[PDB]
């Protein structure tokens, strides 16, 4: 259980009630959005949270550089196996914890971000369950 709050993912946005619309039971919770392995969605499937797949919402945006430092708050860290970030649906950097407890507070340098509007997907997968947490950060690059 965890979630990426800089640049805030969806749910961290709906909690901070940073978002002007009511996300629902996320904004209680920005840390449970757990899935099976292997989705490519904002929500992962789990549909307590569909609201996070929802792109006609007006999902506040932060502008970043191409390289950026992402910080996931965990509130249970578990035992991992990869952490994938995908920009629009493309994986693009992978960072491998070898089954290893991650610490709290982890920070991942992300680069070669390409420029304007993207949605990066961050799948962190729990190497001794099947299931992955799903985080989508809405950025603009520049
Ligand atoms: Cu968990």
């Amino acid at each position: 259980h965890g979630w990426v709050t800089d640049p805030p993912s969806r749910q961290a946005l709906c909690a901070s009630g940073e978002t002007s619309f009511d996300c629902g039971q996320i904004s209680y919770e920005p840390q449970s959005v757990e899935a099976p392995k292997g989705a490519t969605t904002c929500s992962g499937g789990n549909e307590a949270f569909a609201i996070l797949d929802d792109n006609s919402k007006p999902w506040p945006t932060t502008e970043i550089a191409s390289t950026v430092d992402l910080t996931w708050k965990l509130t249970a860290p578990h035992n991992t196996s990869t952490w994938e970030y995908f920009v629009d649906g493309q994986l693009h950097q992978t960072f491998d914890q070898k089954g290893q407890q991650p610490p709290t507070s982890l920070t991942h340098t992300l680069t070669d971000l390409p420029t304007g509007e993207h949605t990066i997907l961050a799948r962190w997968n729990v190497s001794n369950t099947n299931n992955a947490f799903y985080n989508c950060m809405d950025v603009v690059v520049s």
